[PDB]
C-alpha cells in the first residue's frame, strides 16, 4: 500500500502529465513500441509503424496516447480518494479501537434491519440484497488493511 | 461487485439515511449493542450504558451513529466512482483487446521511464516509487477482474 504521502506525489506528478497530455501519450507508446514491438502487434492502426519518427507523425498514435493517459489519470485520483478514507478507518479500528472483522460483520446485519424496518418501500429484496454485498466489500477492504497492519482479527 | 443499477438502490438507500442520519445511527448503534453485548464494551464512552433507556438517552452515542453512517457512505460512494471506471476498462481490454497482465507491466514501466525522463523534478527516487506502487495496484485491480471475467491474463 501506499502512505499519505505517497498518494500525494502521483497525484502530483498526474498534474504536470495532464499540463501537456497529448505530448506525453506520444511518448509512452513510442517508448512501449520500440521496447517490447509484440505490443505494436495489438494495435490495427499502428502496427504497420516500423521507427520512432513514423510514431511520432501518427496523429492516430497522439489520440490514442491522451486517451490512455486520461483514462489511467481518472483510476488513480479514485484509487487515491477511495483509499484517503478507507486507510485512516482501517488504522485506527486495527490498533487505537481493535475492533475484529466479526464485529464489523454484527453491525452489517444491524444496518440491514434498520433499513428494511425504516425504509421497506426504499428496501427490497434486490435493493436488500445490493446493501448487503457492498457491505462485504467494504469489509474485505478493512480486511486487507488488517492482514496488512498484521492485526490478527 | 455490483450491477449500475445495484449500486445505484444502495446510493438511493443512502439518500433516505442522509434526510435523518442522526436517528439512523443511534437505532443501528443501539441494535448492535442489544443483539452483541461484547460490541459495547468496545466503546469505553458508552460501556456504563447499561439499559435501552440509558441508551436512547445518550447524546454521543447519537452523535457516534451520525459519524459511524456518514463515513460509511463517504467510503461506499468512492468505492463505487472508483469500480465505475475500473470496470469497462477491465471488461475491454480483457474481452476485445485481449491485453495479458504482462503488457500492463510494459506500459506500466513506459509510464515510469518517460516521468523519469520528462519531469525528473517532481520524480525523484520516493515519488518514483509511489507512482511504481500505484500502477502495481491499477494492475491488480485489472487481474481481479480479469479472473471474474474468467479471461487468463
Ligand atoms: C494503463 C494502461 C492502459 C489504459 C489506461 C488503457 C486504456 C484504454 C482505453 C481508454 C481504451 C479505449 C476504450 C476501450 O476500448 O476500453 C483503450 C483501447 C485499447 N487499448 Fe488500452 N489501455 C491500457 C493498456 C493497454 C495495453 C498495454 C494495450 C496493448 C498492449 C492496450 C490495447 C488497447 C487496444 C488494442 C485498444 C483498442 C484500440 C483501438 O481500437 O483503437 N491497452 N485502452
Ligand atoms: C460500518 C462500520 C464502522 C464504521 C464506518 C466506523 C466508523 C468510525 C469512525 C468514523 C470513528 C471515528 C474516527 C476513528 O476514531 O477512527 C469511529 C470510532 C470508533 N469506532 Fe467505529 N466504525 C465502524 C464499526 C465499528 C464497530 C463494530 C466497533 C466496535 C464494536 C467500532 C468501534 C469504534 C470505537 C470504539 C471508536 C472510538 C469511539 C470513541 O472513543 O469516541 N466501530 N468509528
Ligand atoms: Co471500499
Ligand atoms: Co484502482
Ligand atoms: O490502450
Ligand atoms: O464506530
Amino acid at each position: 500500500g501506499l502512505s499519505d504521502g505517497e498518494w500525494q506525489q502521483v497525484l502530483n506528478v498526474w498534474g504536470k502529465v495532464e499540463a501537456d497530455i497529448a505530448g506525453h501519450g506520444q511518448e509512452v507508446l513510442i517508448r512501449l513500441f520500440t521496447g517490447h514491438p509484440e505490443t505494436l502487434e495489438k494495435f490495427d492502426k499502428f502496427k504497420h509503424l516500423k521507427t520512432e519518427a513514423e510514431m511520432k507523425a501518427s496523429e492516430d498514435l497522439k489520440k490514442h496516447g491522451t486517451v490512455v493517459l486520461t483514462a489511467l489519470g481518472g483510476i488513480l485520483k479514485k484509487h487515491a480518494a477511495h483509499e484517503a478514507e478507507l486507510k485512516p478507518l482501517a488504522q485506527s479500528h486495527a490498533t487505537k479501537h481493535k475492533i475484529p472483522i466479526k464485529y464489523l460483520e454484527f453491525i452489517s446485519d444491524a444496518i440491514i434491519h434498520v433499513l428494511h424496518s425504516k425504509h421497506p418501500g426504499d428496501f427490497g429484496a434486490d435493493a436488500q440484497g445490493a446493501m448487503t454485498k457492498a457491505l462485504e466489500l467494504f469489509r474485505n477492504d478493512i480486511a486487507a488493511k488488517y492482514k496488512e497492519l498484521g492485526f490478527q482479527g
